[PDB]
């Protein structure tokens, strides 16, 4: 089983911590508490963190809720409607946000073998000491839904209340509330080597309200995430070459190595939007010592 990457240019992948597609690429640095939880896979296949495989299922919810008189609480469902397991091994049920914003979207529910339907606005912080989605709960601050029935949260984009103020991207939640730290957690990443910097995979979550840091900066596409859980390729060696090429002219554009560990790094130093040719796509050459120094971008 050779290991290889996924034909795919960063338009035609997705965003594996907010469902989106991707739609670029940023190196940059140093002082951040970075371990997303989503879009976690080494490059044999383990996923690890509350990464799953499906891109629509990332921030969603599913459950049932039940209104305080006169916002809503959701009792945390299986992904597949069944019952949620507090005690399985993961920081928080699988898809769940890595980072602390205020989640607007929709929740959906049918009154049960009758047909109503119904939908509303509705918001969710992960900050809110309340979403607890560990312990199986979280709270909704809706526009506003009978108890019982199958209720669904569609997320749809992150809002603010000063500017970029929020999302904190990098902020992971507490799963437990005030239960307790988060369990079972994906190793916390950054560039060892000289120089070097993360290679983030970009896309832009969509404003609903307010001047919200819309910027949602992942390790790794899904479909790579898809790919190596696949796959399941052997690692041979620490490090993989990976050369992102352009089917057009058919020329190199950049190297950059993926570490077995599952992240991306970039020999270049500062901030820098990459900038890339539509049909480009990674493809990968062969593994490499640790201290395999990059042809610099």
């Amino acid at each position: 089983a050779p290991f290889t990457g996924p034909i795919l240019t960063v338009e035609e992948m997705s965003n594996s911590r907010f469902p989106i597609p991707l739609e670029k690429l940023y190196t940059g640095p140093g002082a951040f508490v970075v371990q997303p939880q989503n879009g976690r896979c080494t490059t044999d296949g383990v996923l690890l963190g509350t990464t799953q495989l499906s891109a629509v299922n990332i921030c969603t919810f599913r459950g049932d809720v039940t209104g305080v008189a006169g916002d809503y609480i959701m009792n945390l469902a299986s992904q597949n409607w069944n019952n949620y397991d507090p005690t399985e091994e993961i920081p928080a049920p699988l898809g769940t946000p890595d980072f602390v914003g205020k989640i607007q979207g929709m929740l959906t529910q049918t009154t049960r073998e009758d047909g109503s339907t119904r939908a509303h606005k509705a918001t969710v912080s992960t900050g809110s000491v309340h979403f607890t989605p560990k312990l199986g709960s979280v709270q909704y601050t809706t526009d506003t839904l009978q108890t019982g029935q199958n209720t669904k949260f569609t997320p749809v984009g992150v809002i603010q209340d000063n500017h970029q103020n929020e999302p904190g991207g990098w902020v992971l939640p507490n799963y437990s509330g005030r239960t307790g730290h988060n369990v079972h957690l994906a190793p916390a990443v950054a560039p060892t080597f000289p120089g070097e910097q993360l290679l983030f995979f970009r896309s832009t979550m969509p404003g609903c309200s307010g001047y919200p840091n819309m910027n949602l900066d992942c390790l790794l596409p899904q479909e790579w995430v898809q790919h190596f859980y696949q796959e399941a390729a052997p690692a041979q060696s620490d490090v993989a070459l990976l050369r992102f090429v352009n089917p057009d002219t058919g020329r190199v554009l950049f190297e950059c190595k993926l570490h077995k560990s599952g992240y991306v790094t970039v020999a270049h130093t500062g901030p820098h939007d990459l900038v890339i040719p539509p049909n480009g796509y990674f493809r990968f050459d062969s593994w490499v010592n640790q201290f395999y120094t990059l042809a610099p971008m």
